[PDB]
């Protein structure tokens, strides 16, 4: 009865500048809970499916968040897989690639990483992982330079499909005849996924979206980049886990998850949705002036977004709220 448990997470965006406010305390708390969760469920590996950092130059406190989560995780014996997102810099994550290998951590920032055996906590082969980060076109086009022609939308899709195909074939070769689950990762936007504000466009001009049908028949596909946890293409085994904390206002109220993914005898057994404790209050106030005035006189100060369809002025609203909002147990970040 051989088991293999991984936790699936992504889109941390450590060092996000949220309307001039820090996400540190929230990320701190999340990483603490992630740490506790990893122990609670005797997890073998955590997979961070891209967008570790909000930018290619994370601030020190975000670099620190990252570094000592990895350190703290060592108490568990859980392996850590860190994949580059489109927000990450490859050079930034590779700064500590080799260092992280001494701390049981696989940092995969670029394309071209061969699949690998994921150990179980007793060091024995648990899964075969195709560690596929966000694929910069320049990296996978290294296959065949596609210039001076038409239909480049096609060329990229082919290159992504072919990439997964080559890696899946290699995973299968690596697995041999062992009853091992094959786990694939990725960082892109799939056909039909539901996005949020904080989800930047990628492959602008050459790939609208990636059809999930084009994914190899892995036992689980761990995706990131989309902040809302959803099943892709009707397939229980192809998933975005969502961001662990709300990265824009259109996501507050909604639940935050990491996926606990259990494998049994080489195959997927269950996907559990573990609720991430929300630790910073956010709310969106909608309507007219008097309505918005009537809303907030209810109520760690809650952050506020104030959406407004009342045509009067550009600046004048802002000053008006400034007046009505002051010295209330809140804090406002946006006005639209």
């Amino acid at each position: 009865i051989e088991f293999m448990r991984i936790l699936h997470t992504s889109d941390w965006h450590l060092g996000q500048n949220f309307y001039s406010k820090s996400r540190e305390a929230e990320h701190q708390a999340f990483l603490d809970w992630l740490l506790e969760t990893a122990q609670t469920h005797q997890v073998d590996a955590i997979i961070v499916a891209g967008d570790v950092f909000d930018t290619g130059s994370p601030p020190s406190y975000a670099r620190t968040l990252y570094n000592r989560f990895v350190v703290n995780l060592q108490q568990t014996g859980c392996h850590l897989v860190v994949l580059a997102g489109n927000h990450d810099s490859v050079a930034t994550l590779n700064e500590s690639r080799d260092i992280m290998a001494f701390l049981n951590t696989t940092v995969v920032a670029s394309a071209g990483h061969a699949p690998q055996i994921l150990p179980r906590r007793d060091g024995t082969p648990g899964a075969v992982l195709c560690p596929i980060p966000f694929l910069r076109p320049r990296d996978i086009i290294t296959s065949q330079a596609g210039l001076n022609g038409i239909e480049k939308q096609q060329h990229l899709l082919a290159a992504i499909t072919d990439y997964y195909q080559q890696h899946y074939a290699d995973a299968c070769k690596l697995r041999g005849d062992q009853p091992l689950p094959i786990i694939a990762t990725g960082h892109l936007t799939t056909v039909g996924a539901s996005k949020s504000d904080a989800v930047r466009d990628i492959y602008i001009g050459t790939l609208d979206a990636f059809p999930a049908q084009n994914f190899p028949p892995a036992d689980y596909i761990a995706l990131g980049h989309i902040h809302r946890a959803q099943i892709i293409g009707g397939m229980e085994h192809v998933r975005y886990c969502g961001s662990p904390i709300p990265l824009s206002f259109d996501e507050c109220g909604k639940s935050k998850y990491v996926h606990l993914v259990t494998f049994s005898n080489g195959k997927l057994e269950s996907v559990e949705n573990l609720n991430v404790p929300v630790t910073q209050p956010m709310a969106v106030l909608k309507g007219d002036l008097a309505s918005i005035t009537a809303q907030l006189e209810q109520w760690p100060p809650v952050w506020l977004d104030i959406e407004i369809t009342t045509d009067e002025y550009l600046h004048d609203i802002q000053r008006k709220i400034q007046a009505l909002t002051e010295s209330l147990p809140v804090e406002v970040l946006l006005v639209r």
